Parts: C-alpha cells; structure tokens; sequence
C-alpha cells in the first residue's frame, strides 16, 4: 500500500502512468506531436502566461532545464544568485563550469534572503542575470519572489526563477511578474513521470536565442530544441534529439487533469494540505526546519528531530507504508515531507498518523494523538 | 495495429512498457536501486564486457551520451571524427561547442571509410580522441569497427563507438576490440522507452574520470553521474539529478528479456530478418541505398527510389498499417526501413507486402509478387 | 510476436485491454454505470435495432446467453433446431436438461440446412421456438438466416439465433428480420476479453418476460438481469448478482472502437479479409471444409489436410508465431483459421505465409509461393 | 484518489490487474492453462484442503457457484438453509427455482442461528443437504461455521459453506472441518476482478459428480467443468464453454500475492483492520449492526445511523474519497464498511476520519476526534 511522500516523483495518478502505454509511438508520431503540443500549452497555464511566452519541454529534468539557461549567456556575463540552499546552491555549481562571474547571497540556515538584501546587491553592481529559487526543497522555505522581482526589475537585464518544486503547487505568474526564464520538472507538483525539464521563455528571452550566439554546449542549447517546439504547436514534427517520448505522453495526461481541476484550486489544495499538516506537527511540539512561517512551503516540510535519529525514522515509515525524505542540511537534524502534485487530505492523516506511531516507538518526545486531531480540526474548515 | 519500423522507437513489447506502471517508486525506492543495477549490468553483457568496464545511464540519450565524452577531454585536444553520413558529423557539430581541434574523414556517399584511410591519418598526426560510427542510420551502413580499432589503437589515447542504431543487433565486443567509450540509448535495437543514454567505459578512460579535470558542463559530466552508478551496484541509493526513474523500470525488463533470449541469438535473428528484407527488395529490382553490401546494416535500410515520391510512400504505408522513416541525405531519393529490436520473420513478410503494394499504386517499377517470395524462401532457410 | 489467430479470444487491441485498469471501480460505481448503458446501445447499434429491442448483457458467455433463452420457455414447449454442427448440436444439448421437446435437423457433414427444409419442418409441425446458428464455428458454414426466418416467420412463434460467430463481422439485421433473440459472445468478432453473453430480445420476447413464469434456473433466468439494463440505460445502479464488471470496461472500449470503424466497414473488412485468404488457400490447392462456397463464414475458415498431421501443424504453427485452432468434426481431418475482430490485410498475408511455410516442412503437397501472391492479389483489389 | 471500501470489488492491486494485460492468450495457451493450474492449488490453500479435495473455478461468481450446488441434488431432496440475512436467504431464491424441498432456519435481525438450534433441527428431520453462510455481508455476521459442524456432520449427507465474504481474510479449513462445498467468489477478500465462482468439493461430493445424475441445467452443472479442471492441472487443455480468460490470468496473479503474504498472516492483517476499526466506532460512541461482540465479521461492518440519512452518508463519503456501501435489512438503518483484500492498518484510519468528517457535516451525534485517536491506538499495539 506504500505511499511515496517524498519530494519528486511523489505519488503518481494511475490515470497519469498509464498515458505511457503506446506500443507503436515515435518522434514524428501523430500522438506525439499532439501531447507535446498540449503539453507546452499546459506549461503556459500553470505558469500563467499569454502565447507571447514561449514553453520549451526538454530531457533530463530541473538540472538539465537550470543548465539550459546557459543558451541566454555570454563570456564573462555577471550573474547573482540568491540562494537559500542547496538547491540555490546548484545555480552556482553549474555556472562553475562555464566562463561567467557569479556572486551568491545566502542567508542563516533555513532562513530566506529578504527581497531588500537583493534590492541593495543589485544596486550596488550591475549584474546580466538573476537567478532565484521559489521553494528551497532542502529546507522547505518559499523564497517570496513577486516582491523579490518588483524591486529588482529596473536593475537587472535577466531573471530566472527555477520553480521545480513550486510550479503546479503555489502561486506562478511569470507574465505579470516579469519573469524571463521561469523553470520547473515533471516529477514534482505536476505529478507526472521524470525525465523532463519544462522552461517558459520572456519574449526577451526569446529574443537573445534568436538573434545572439552564447555559451551553451550542444544537447542544452535552447535554440536546438526551439524548431522541435514550433513546430508542434503548428502540428508539424521535427528532430532535433530524440525526446523521452513516452514521458511527455504521461506529462500530457497530467496537464488534462491539472486544467480538470483548475490552477486555482489546485493552488488551494495545496494550501490547505500543508496547513493541515503543520498544524499536525505543532499540535504534537515538533519543530520545522523553515526559520520565517511566511516562508513555510506547501510543497515540502521539514521536521526537526530532537531525541531520534532521522535514518531510523525514515526505515520505520517505510515498514508503516509511507516514503517520506531524508533532511541533507548541515545545520539541522531533520527528515522531509513531500506534500504535493496529487496530495488530498487523506494523505494529510496518514502522514501525520504514520509520524506519530513511528516517534512514539523510537522516544521522541511528541504530545501522542494531539497531531491527527489538528489535522482532522483544519481539514473541517475547509 | 500499425507497425512501427522506424529508426527507434521502433515497437516497444508489452511487457517492457507495463514494467513502468509503479504509482509509488523514486529514486531512492528499492525497486528503483535494483532495477538500475540489473540494467548496468545487462549493458556489459550486451556490449560483450567484463566488471572492470564501468557502465553508466545517464539522462537524454545518444546524443546526450555522445557530448558527455567531453568528460574525457582538456582544452585544445585533437580528435579525429571517421563519419559516414549525419550522425558521424553530429560528432562535429557537439565538438563545435567546445574548445578542442576536430579533424573528420568522410567517404563517397553511401559508402564507408576503410581502416586503411584511418590508420594512415592516425600516423600523420597525434589524436587524444577517435570517433567511430558502429551504423550510420542515415544510410543504414555499418563501419567494421573491430578492423579499424586493431590497425588504430596504438596510435590514439581513446577510441569512442557510437553504437546508437548497433547494440543489441550487432555483434559488440568493447572489451576484446579495446574500446574505451561504446555508446548507445534505450530506444533502438535495446527495444525499450526513449530518455536514456548508456555508455560503457574501459579502465583508462576511468582512469582519466578519476584523476583529470575536463571541458565539460555540468549535467553531463560522467563523474557527477559516476557516484549514482556505482552506489547502485552496491545496492545504495545516490542522488546527483533525477533520472527517468520509470524508464529505467521498463529498461530493465528490456534487459530481462535480452538475457532470456540470448544476446548470439538475438544477434542471428537479426541477420536472418534483415537478409530477408533485403533479398525482397533486390528481387523487387529496388536498389539499397548503402554501396557496399559487407556493410549492410541489420537494423536499417535504405531503399532508393526512381520515379514515386518518398513523401507519398510514407503517408501511404502509414494508410497500410507501417510507420517507415524518411530518407535524409542529399545524395539519395529515399526512404528507410528500421529492422530492430523485438523485429521477427513475420514483420519482414509485413514490410515488403506493404512496401509491394504502396509502390504498385504509385508506379515505382517493381516485380510484383517476386518481393514477398523471396523473403518467405529466405525465412524458410532458417 | 506470436498472433492469436483462433476462434476466440482472437488477438485483442491494446487499448481495448488496457481499459480493463481501473483499481476502484465495482457495480454502483458511476464509471460501471456508463460503461454498461454504453454497450447496451452498442449491442442494438451492431445487431441493426432500434430502442424496442430490449438489449441484456450477461456472465459467462455464448453458452450462458444460449441456456437463458429457457427464459422464454413453459414446459412441454416443442423446439426446432437447425444445427449444422458442434454449436447446433449444443442447443439440443442444453435443451435436454429441461422439460421440453426438441425436433433437430441436420445436414451432410460441412453442408448446411437449406431454408426449403426448414420450411417444410415448420409446416409439418407445429413449433414454439426455432433455433438457428449463424455461423457454425466447427465448420466454418454460414446458414443464410435471413432466407430462412422469411420463409418460417409465419409459422412459428419465437425464432432465436446463435450469432457467437457472427455478430460484429457478418450482416446482422435483428429487427428487420424480425428475430426474438439475436446473441453473441464478448471474445468473438467484438474483439473483446471473454466473461460476457449478450442478447438481444424482440418485443415480444420482452412481453413473455414481463408477464409469464418459465422453466429458467435463478442465474439465467432474463428476468433477473433485466432491473440491472433498464435501470443502466437510465443512469441508475441495480443489483441481481455481481457482474465481470472490468470485463464491461473493456466491451464499452471494443464498442467505441466499433463506432468509430462504422459496422458497414468492418462487414467489408471481415469480407476482404476472408476473401483474401481463401484465395491464398485456393492457390495453394487446398480445399475448405465448407461444402458451399455461398456459406463460406467470414470469421472461420476450416482447411483440410489430405497428408499432414492437424495436431503438428498446430505445434509447428506456433512455433513460427500463430496460434490457429483445431479441426473438432468428425467427418474431416482440418485445422482452423480465425479471422475475425480486428484482422487487417496484413494478418491475412501472415496466416497464409505461416501455413506456406508449415506445410512445405511437414510434406503436405501445396504449391509454394502461390499462397501469399494471391492474397496480395486480392487485398490489392480492394 | 476515492477508496473502494465496498463489498467487493474493492481495491484491487496494480499488479492484479496489470496480469491482464495479455493480447494474445486463449483458453488452449499455455499462459492460461498455467494460470488456471496455478489459481485451483491457490484454492486448496486459502480453504485448507489437500490433494484430495477438488477445486473448480466457473464463471459468474457467489451466485453461479451456489446454483452450480444443484449438481450434487435429486427431485425431492431435502435442504436446510441457515440464514443469518440476505445471502442466506438467497439459497431460498434460488433452491425456489428447482424440484426440491427447502426448509430455513433464521435469528432475529443481526443476530445469528446457534449451532445448537441447527442440531436439533437435523436431528428432527433427515436432510440430505445443509447450507450455511460465513459472514452474512447485509449485516456483517460471521456464522461459527466450525462448531456447527462439529455438531451436525453425523446427521447429514452434504454440507455446503458460502464464503463469499470469508474465503481470504477468515480461518477456513474446509478439509479439517470437514466441508463437501465450500465457495467463494473472485473479488472479495481474493482481492481480484469480478467474473469467477470458486469451489472446493470434498471426495463425497466428487463421488456424487462422477457416479449419479442431477437436476442441474447445463452451464452451471459441475460435471461439465470437471474435464477442463482436472486436464488444466495436469498441463491439458479441454474447452467445455469459453472461461473469462482474462480474469483467471489476474486470478493467478492474486493468488500469488497472497501465497508471498502468507494465509495466516493475511487473516492477522484482517483481524487487526477490522478491530482498529471497530475501536473507531466504539469510541465515537455509534452502534454496529452485528448484535452478538463474537460474530464481528473481520470483513464487514454495519453501521449505525440515529439521526443522519445513509443515503446522503454514502453520497458524502464519495465526494470526501471513500465509496462504502449501503444498509440493506428491513430492521436497520444504516451503512457497510468492507474492510478486506489488500486492506491495510491505514485504511483504517481513513475510513474513521472520513466517517467523522462526514458525519460532523451531516449532524449525527458522535464524539469528534475520539474516532481516529482509538483507531491509532489498537494499530500502535500490533
Ligand atoms: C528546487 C530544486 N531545483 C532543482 C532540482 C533539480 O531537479 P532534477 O533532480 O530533476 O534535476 C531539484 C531536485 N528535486 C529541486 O528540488
Ligand atoms: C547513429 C545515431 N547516433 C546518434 C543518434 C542520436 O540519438 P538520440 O536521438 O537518442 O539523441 C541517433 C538517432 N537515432 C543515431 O541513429
Ligand atoms: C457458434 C458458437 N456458439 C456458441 C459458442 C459457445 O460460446 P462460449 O464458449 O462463449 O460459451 C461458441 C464457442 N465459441 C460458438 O462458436
Ligand atoms: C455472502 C454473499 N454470498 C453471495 C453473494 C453473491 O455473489 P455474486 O454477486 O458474486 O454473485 C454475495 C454478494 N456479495 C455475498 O456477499
């Protein structure tokens, strides 16, 4: 019965899987072309975006779709990062291996840069591209990036917000809010199957890859994958690469289900879960890692251990039917709970649930049955 | 119940495809770790190797295990490029990107380049890096790669194999022919879903991985991907991206099933199909695009065409129940046949009835009823 | 690759299988309910009748549907059967387990009974009901059952046909021809997975049910089903006994796939299909089972052997990748083709090809190579 | 995300019904003959029966396999039926339709007949057959069936246990006990698809097959699927009527799965679920429908309703995720939990937290939060 609470892929909808069952679909396929069409309209959807922002769906996943923007820079081009962690950290490794200047913010542990602190930075040096990161996964904390972008826009050529665990879950406008290069990947809060990266592009953006040459290698450069997604959504195939074809038929059925439901709604599903959550985890006096509560994410919580060793939880959930995930933060003792893509408020009283019975047996102390009923208490207010 | 014979996807078998339907496994699951390491291990049995040949699988596919040799390359490196047609200049068109010396040897179309002309260039100048296509799909010719590494490989660093349209149809010997990158990805003559590169390396190019820093990116630098590869050999999760944790499920079962038919036998049956095809098109009086017949490929070929158009064969093949692929280089007017992968006797009797009755409609002058014939007395000499 | 070229199961579309996974469905569920209203319409849609025939779908299959017409039946009733065959014959088998009087005519062994006969028949005596078989699966005859109900309508007060067969591939035209009850299978010329009769009854079969007792168990007894397809047709979940109710999910699949064909063109392909073949047998010096080229079915055809061994042309048969069915007549010594449900062209130049190659190893006399030309010759006509 | 908390089908396994997913299997393929073997020893297992005790599966389910019972009856045999509700009641409706004198013995509502009471009615009147229920699935009532038995066997010829709701989840140890038939059906506590009956038939009973006749119609009389049983565990194929083949493959397969699981730990796991769940209702101070604490089927549970209609109950718990199924005894007002399968300890916890949130919503008095806390508590001390 085991459910996968972890942080992508998370559980995924049957309906969504079995998408992936064609036998006889290539590249150039009829079926193709159509869900990867859909699919790229999708991304304009849950991003919120008019047909002036070009979505591009590439291989690999959140990493692939961060090296890619790549395609958008030249030699020694000036890049902050504002990191909250490791994965904020990433943008920095990547940018590593190519000839570019980069300067990172980071702030306390578990903490978020205030849009004030990048508002000062990017005053004081002139920099060709900022990179943010939505919701931090390592440490569960939404860095607020609507403020972020509203001070800093004047001041910056570019701004890429990699949203892989946000898009689908939280709020997302890339058009209003003057995003360039908003990211995210397919086994997060799209809930589909992995294997790609999914990238919506400013007409500015747009612009540089048709008009400039840049750094970018051969397989990540944007502008080789731009004819392959024109021409899908004119209803035309065309090869660049052979795409991970099945995938993109599962991330199609995805998009049918998300425009089902609604991104509004979906958003509040999210919200509502989360809370329901950690309402969960404070009615039993556990701690979370995300230092702010306006940054608490509804995408992922991490749950501070204070007696009990987190590898031990982690092989004891498991044997009660629930994959959660590790807590990999120098700064804290901690394990993480994925809550996001197709999460109802019944996974909300199994995790909560499952946590209780898994402490209680190892000796942390935790205020025994309180938890479910905060849970049960916020899913009634819905 | 159309037929793909495509260059890859070409037909996925049923099992294969349903191996990916687990709602509730990432990549840290069990099932994920086992799966991984049983595909790892399918690759050297397939690509003729012992243990002390590391294998990886790696998020894209061909081409994306193509740029990843970067992982073996420094800064102004030479490498010698021996293409036969589109793919062996895609070793070209990635080099570009980065910042090393490319020399290429081409042959007249169709035809190939002999090991005589490589080991002549090969003792004119020092190459760090040779590049080798096993087939060239393009034109469905095959390079005797055994007879050019055993006149070559003492006079080069590394010797890679693109073995993309070759492993799991070919015979592939990388540890007996001195190999030190053998290459290909999921979606061909392995017959399973698309989104995976696989790459086998020998113990020098290793070597290099663990001692040398590189031009590569970030994504797909082999040695970020290394610690994944060898922690599930071992039986423990890693994490350095996301892979198509899925894909690799129904890669496995792929692998599964190879083992069960055996790699000599699945080997001998595509000899024995792609025999058959060909004797139907030489006694439909069709002419074979590849030049010289001891490189006739057993995966794919291409079939010239004097009056119809190759557009209308397509679309109306599709109409009879086959998905054929189209003919791209500018020497030739034709179409392609992918013989691969879970192909048997019966599809060889499929694709020249349907290419018999296609081209009778379209009046291409052929000897009808002689094509079928031929391959049933072929089949028959089983 | 192995086809199932039998008499039912036949081979089954994937999408008609995988319709089939839904792991929370059972009989009051809403899904259930569409699916089964659904198939009730593509019951009268097949069988050619409009709203006053009263469609009824069962468990088990064409034997269940065939003893649930004692549904209709008083003890001492006297029946006419008109058996052709094994499937004739198990109308009188059924029969004899209730209190009724049964009256069998028979023809030469693979001919059938002409409609004078009946004719004659049901002048002589007086007869409640009348049994017919549409195509006689043994011996692959198709009785002319319209010819036969025009001349017999007048004289008898129920008439039933076994159209098991038939249904689906064969013309049907239940309310024109004024037939009581037409039945059929799920795993036949439906193309669907097995577990379910289907019937489809006359108003005056309705009447019978609605105000007079019978000689039927409890199981089988019409009236029992009949809340459960009415209330279905009007959105509404009914129980009498648990039904196969993924199996249904499966049939409303076929029935789409059906609709969108359009019946009149699957009539023509079972047609062409069967022609095609029948003249691969010809041309080979073959001869059929059937004594009347004018009942030559469209589904089976029977194929004597005057050297070969039936049991190692089945063993051998399979072997090279079709799975036919054997010859269970008495007076012949034949195997049988099944060509029915989703048969292309091309499954018509595989059965001959097989066949070709089977014999020719066995050292039955037939001419080589003239099979699959005249099949091609045939399907080129269409 | 909706459980099926029915009363069968309930949630069924993916990889139950991915084992249906077979294209190319009839009822003579050896992947069905081996299914069918393989699913007739499972039967021995779950029943607790060796060698000498004869499985058959037949199509339908509960109901086809309790008429089929009239195989082992002559004109004017004598039948006691113990009847503890609905399904009791239907040995009545069906024995109705047959030449044979039934007399019942039934409890007041909810409550059930006393070993002692069908002793002294055996002893009072000769009986050639007597027929018991396990659990009576309209009120939740398992019947001591051992204990009946114990004191009955001498005075009867044939004895006959419906397991419908018991076979899988309840101790059954039909050889030990002594049983001549004991049923089931295929998606209840097996956990599969609908569409198969399930017998095991002690040497007696099988003595009566093979020496006598019997009033049995033709489809569901034993005799003609004795042959296909018997040749199927002995790697033969026969055909008396088309089996649902499809359903037998995921048959198998949930056999499998139980065999892995193990019986009596399967029958730990039900017996837990049911009284977690049990403890849950207790403790919201609502009453079950079962009036006797010993007869607590471990499969189902009635109950009860002082103030909120049943009908908007069920209605709410689809829209909150769990279908349930409705109260149907004249006596009660109230609604059914399944509780069996693949249920699991957390599934407990849903079906309590979704009763209490209905049941909040709706104005039922219960004592909210005490629910899921009891439920937690009788899981924490497995
Ligand atoms: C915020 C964030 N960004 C980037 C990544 C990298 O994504 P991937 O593993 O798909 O390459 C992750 C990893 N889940 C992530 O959570
Ligand atoms: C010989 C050859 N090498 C490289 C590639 C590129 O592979 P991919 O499309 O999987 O990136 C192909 C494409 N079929 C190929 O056939
Ligand atoms: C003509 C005919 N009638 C009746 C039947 C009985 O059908 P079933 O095996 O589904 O009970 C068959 C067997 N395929 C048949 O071919
Ligand atoms: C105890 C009992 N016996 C018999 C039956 C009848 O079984 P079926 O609906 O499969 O015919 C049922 C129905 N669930 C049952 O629960």
């Amino acid at each position: 019965d085991k459910l996968l609470l972890h942080v992508g892929p998370t559980t995924i909808k049957e309906d969504v899987l079995v998408a992936g069952l064609e036998n006889n679909v290539g590249f150039t396929s009829k079926e193709f072309v159509e869900a990867l069409a859909y699919s790229l309209k999708g991304l304009r959807y849950v991003m919120g975006a008019s047909k002036n922002y070009q979505p591009l769906i590439i291989p690999g996943g959140g990493t692939s779709a961060m090296e890619s923007v790549t395609s958008l820079l030249k030699p020694n081009d000036k890049i902050l990062v504002v990191s909250n962690g490791v994965f904020g950290d990433r943008w920095e490794q990547i940018f590593k291996r190519y000839p570019v200047n980069v300067k990172v913010l980071r702030p306390s542990p578990g903490d978020y840069v205030k849009p004030g602190e990048v508002e000062e930075e990017v005053r004081k040096s002139e920099y060709k591209l900022v990179a943010l990161t939505h919701v931090e996964t390592s440490t569960g904390v939404r860095e607020p990036v609507k403020d972020v972008i509203n001070k800093i826009r004047k001041y910056v050529e570019l701004i890429v917000v990699d949203g892989v665990s946000s898009v689908g879950a939280e709020e997302v406008k890339a058009e209003e809010w003057n995003v360039d290069v908003y990211l995210t990947a397919s086994q997060k809060a799209l809930g589909s199957a992995a294997g790609l990266g999914l990238l919506l592009l400013s007409p500015k953006a747009l612009s540089i890859l048709d008009s400039q040459n840049s750094i970018a290698g051969y397989y990540l450069d944007l502008r080789n994958w731009l004819p392959v997604m024109r021409g899908a959504e004119e209803g035309k195939a065309a090869y660049f690469a052979t795409p991970p074809v099945h995938v993109i038929l599962q991330l199609a059925e995805a998009f049918r289900l998300i425009e089902k439901e609604g991104i509004e709604n979906r958003i509040k599903r999210h919200t509502m879960v989360a809370s329901a959550i950690r309402a969960g985890l404070e009615a039993l006096g556990l701690e979370i890692v995300a230092r702010r509560p306006e940054s608490y994410s509804n995408t992922v919580t991490g749950v501070i251990l204070k007696v009990a060793d987190p590898q031990k939880v982690l092989a004891g959930t498991v044997n009660e039917g629930v994959e959660f995930a590790p807590g990999v933060h120098p700064a804290f003792k901690y394990f993480r709970i994925g809550h996001m893509g197709w999460v109802t408020p019944n996974d909300a009283i199994i995790a909560i649930s499952v946590i209780e019975r898994t402490l209680r047996k190892l000796g942390e102390p935790i205020r025994f049955g309180e938890g479910v009923k905060a849970v049960e208490e916020v899913l009634f207010s819905a």
